[PDB]
């Protein structure tokens, strides 16, 4: 198991524009296009992202390309954030992936806001961090995915993804 396989499990793959769990236009492996209600706006973002006139449909190879960029962007976001980087540096590789997963889903600024959870992770109080993380809109709106990510922080294993 690795962060790419983990996020493939959590995000799935669809090659046509659809709406994500929040109602936002999305494509590929959880690539958010826009928060705009306008499908036309979403299609324009897609065309810009891919570099061709797509009319809402991409190939698997194109999906995987956006995905590579998005995972890269999540790590880059963590390493450039003064709140996330110390926590990331303090973690083992498995828990690092859990943090990348959260940032992929909610963005750098969102995760950076989890001030008390981040401190517990930094302190390596895994059960306590896990309890704190579940007290969130994140957990309530996507509880099965949040449970997998939280279990990964709690245990430092891939048990929730096997």
């Amino acid at each position: 198991m690795n962060i790419f396989e983990m996020l493939r499990i959590d995000e799935g793959l669809r090659l046509k524009i659809f709406k994500d769990t929040e109602g936002y236009y999305t494509i590929g492996i959880g690539h958010l296009l826009t928060k705009s209600p306008s499908l036309n706006a979403a299609k324009s973002e897609l065309d810009k992202a891919i570099g061709r006139n797509t009319n809402g449909v991409i190939t698997k190879d194109e999906a995987e390309k956006l995905f590579n960029q998005d995972v890269d962007a999540a790590v880059r976001g963590i390493l450039r954030n003064a709140k996330l980087k110390p926590v990331y540096d303090s973690l083992d590789a498995v828990r690092r992936a859990a943090l990348i997963n959260m940032v992929f889903q909610m963005g750098e600024t969102g995760v950076a806001g989890f001030t008390n959870s981040l401190r517990m992770l930094q302190q390596k109080r895994w059960d306590e961090a896990a309890v704190n993380l579940a007290k969130s809109r994140w957990y309530n709106q996507t509880p099965n995915r949040a449970k997998r990510v939280i279990t990964t922080f709690r245990t430092g294993t891939w048990d929730a993804y096997k």
